[PDB]
């Protein structure tokens, strides 16, 4: 069995090795990649994904969100407060102030320390979840505008022809900035790429080890777990590297910086943090091997969840004994 610790891999693809995605992921995996729940891959050094980011400042963030945090600095949940419209150049000027900015540091190691021990204190604002891309249409190698729809695989796998569509979101980012742990909708795939600016740091938990973090987040947020029977579908829990350790919970971590992509895998839990002020664009995709986490993911009915249009299909055809409850869920 490859990569039997589930460790991060790192990737440098070739500039022939890039053009063929769905090709590069299958051998990824051949590597045993998944088994960690993320990857990076550094493109070669001949690929850019646009030619500057000079001209970028006009985008709008329609809804800022504050990130609220209430708990203990290792556990805590955060809920997202409505803020008012902002342009990325005054987002940026926000991030760089002596309120959002971030403090002097020695490291990433001390800027981590810096964080854990401090965030639930502060409530940075994120411009998350815009839909949107910053590829260059003329960038033909991991391209995420250009990839091979989710629709069109569950057609290619499975026969069915199904509505929605798939597109990527871009995230602007702050010192501070939380994801909270999570899976993808369906338990798809996730790549990210880091356009510019500061570093994200990524934690993950092996798909194999999932239902460890679960139970665990089960015990600490116990009013939520009551809630709901998956309450993680929320995106507001986060637990510590120093707590996941003092519980036993096996994880990695890994700081991801501009110009290189990550990749979580179905069904891997993945947390993390903005160190300044950034932007990252993602989509989900998926393989042939994703239509079997697909079809055992587990789903939020409570109401809290909310999620896309595309998101019916999948449950219908591939859930369709969860399909009614699930749907209420979304009425
Ligand atoms: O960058 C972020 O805020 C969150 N991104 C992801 O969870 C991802 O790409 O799957
Ligand atoms: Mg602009
Ligand atoms: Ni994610
Ligand atoms: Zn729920």
């Amino acid at each position: 069995a490859q990569n039997p610790n589930c460790n991060i891999m790192i990737f440098h693809p070739t500039k022939e090795e890039f053009n063929d995605f769905d090709k590069y992921i299958a051998y990824m995996e051949s590597q045993g990649a998944h088994r960690a729940g993320l990857a990076k891959i550094i493109p070669p050094k001949e690929w850019k994904a646009r030619e500057t980011y000079d001209n970028i400042s006009e985008i709008l963030i329609a809804t800022p969100l504050q990130q609220v945090a209430s708990g203990r600095a290792g556990v805590f949940t955060q809920y997202h407060k409505k803020k008012k419209a902002m342009t990325v150049g005054e987002y940026r000027h926000l991030a760089n102030s002596k309120k959002y900015q971030t403090p002097p540091h020695q490291n990433f190691e001390d800027l981590e320390r810096k964080y854990w021990k401090n965030r639930i204190y502060n409530s940075p604002i994120y411009g998350a979840d815009i839909s949107g891309s910053l590829f260059d249409e003329n960038t033909k190698q991991w391209n995420l505008g250009h990839l091979g729809t989710i629709q069109d695989l569950l057609e290619k796998e499975c026969g069915v022809v199904i509505e929605g569509v798939n597109t990527p979101y871009l995230y602007f980012g702050m010192w501070k900035t939380t994801f909270a742990w999570h899976t993808e909708d369906m338990d798809l795939y996730s790549i990210n790429y880091l356009h510019l600016g500061e570093p994200k740091t990524w934690y993950v938990v092996p798909p194999e080890h999932g239902q460890r973090l679960e139970r665990l987040a089960r015990e600490l947020f116990p009013g939520s777990s009551r809630g709901c029977g998956a309450f993680l579908r929320h995106k507001v829990a986060l637990i510590s590297p120093t707590v996941l350790k003092e519980n036993g919970i096996p994880f990695n971590r890994i700081t991801q910086e501009a110009g290189e992509f990550m990749v979580t895998f179905p069904y891997g839990y993945h947390a993390g943090f903005n160190h300044g002020f950034n932007c990252a664009e993602a989509i989900n995709f998926a393989t042939p091997r994703w239509i079997d986490y697909g079809k055992m993911a587990s789903q939020c009915s409570c109401g809290e969840a909310r999620v896309t249009f595309s998101m019916d299909a999948f449950v219908r055809i591939l859930q369709p004994e969860r399909y009614d409850l699930w749907k209420r869920g979304q009425d």
